């Protein structure tokens, strides 16, 4: 049995990308199947770009040859390594879009040119101990938003910047404390953030800076693991460390339009990762709560399943649970 290390959806939210202690993994989502496996080592970061067979890895440290400092560029159909990269500290974050990809350090960001390869720039951070970044998966608005600390008020700084001509767009002071989630638009439009507080989620215009939303999460402060935009942006999914996930409406304030009640068997430590899918449409029978259209969301948990959750678009409130996978089997 394997520990897992690393859980991510691709731009689309059609695949999963997973790296464990023994090998790395790749899922389809609906309908849910292995799309590809590897035993090679421990690895600490597995992304994907949309459903090319481009993925790029981290190797977790027990290897002489996947150290963490180390981005390694492969092609799962061609079964060939394109490159490989050397970094000064361990890497913190990949992300991608078909324009450009970025590598994320504590105090460095490393932008790239996808296709030749070519490093187009480097911004010098104050740390980020959390490696936290949010890519734009469209390259007509192809913006990298990132944290921007005071190095040790203003702890909420946001940097906007503009991956096509690689210049900062403006500073969005989007919260009081420190960042500790990040999610943009997949149109490249909108941005979401959280501080480490997780009571208030905000949501800003990448264009003007405007706030647009404010949404308030929980009641006492907890921890927050991830926010994600669905595509159509009209709704927002959180997870956190209650073992709840609440989903936002995108239409002053407001509180959580439904929320996702996972397992009470799973590990109260256990982290998650979703994805909002387009609608479609369900007979009711078969599933006790005459062909409605609701809204599908899948929730993957580090203790190695996959949950399938809809809701109601129009009723919200606890949305039910229908099926559950798991991963190495």
């Amino acid at each position: 049995s394997p520990t897992i290390n690393f859980i991510n959806f691709n731009q689309t939210g059609t695949c999963i990308s997973l790296g464990t202690s023994k090998g790395f993994k790749i899922f389809n989502c609906e309908p849910f199947g292995k799309f590809y496996s590897e035993d090679s080592g421990g690895y600490a970061i597995v992304e994907m770009l949309f459903s090319t067979s481009l993925l790029a890895l981290v190797g977790i440290g027990d290897q002489p040859a996947l150290s963490p400092r180390r981005l390694r560029i492969i092609n799962t159909k061609k079964h060939s390594i394109i490159c490989e990269v050397t970094f000064p500290t361990s890497i913190l974050s990949v992300k991608m879009n078909k324009s450009r990809l970025v590598v994320l350090l504590q105090e460095q960001i490393y932008i790239y040119d996808i296709n030749t390869m070519r490093l187009l720039h480097t911004i010098e951070t104050n740390p980020n101990p959390r490696g936290l970044m949010a890519m734009s998966p469209s390259v007509a608005n192809s913006y990298l938003v990132y944290p921007s600390p005071p190095k040790v008020i203003k702890n909420g700084d946001v940097i906007v910047f503009n991956l096509e001509t690689l210049q900062p767009t403006m500073v969005i002071e989007a919260h009081k404390g420190e960042i500790a989630a990040m999610a943009i638009s997949f149109d490249g439009t909108l941005m979401a953030t959280a501080s480490d507080k997780g009571t208030i989620i905000r949501v800003f215009d990448i264009e003007t800076g405007d706030k647009i939303y404010q949404f308030r999460r929980g009641t006492y402060a907890t921890r927050i693991y991830s926010i994600s935009f669905s595509e159509d942006s009209q709704y927002l999914a959180v997870t956190g460390s209650s073992k709840t996930v609440h989903i936002f409406k995108l239409g002053e304030s407001s509180r959580h339009f439904a929320s996702l009640k996972l397992p009470v068997e799973t590990n109260s430590h256990v982290m998650t990762i979703s994805s909002i899918g387009s609608p479609i449409d369900i007979d009711t029978s078969e599933y006790p709560e005459p062909v409605m259209k609701m809204v599908p969301i899948r929730v993957v948990s580090s203790d190695g399943y996959l949950y399938n959750f809809v809701m109601d678009p129009e009723r919200g409130g606890d949305c039910l649970i229908l099926s559950q996978y798991s991963i190495l089997m």
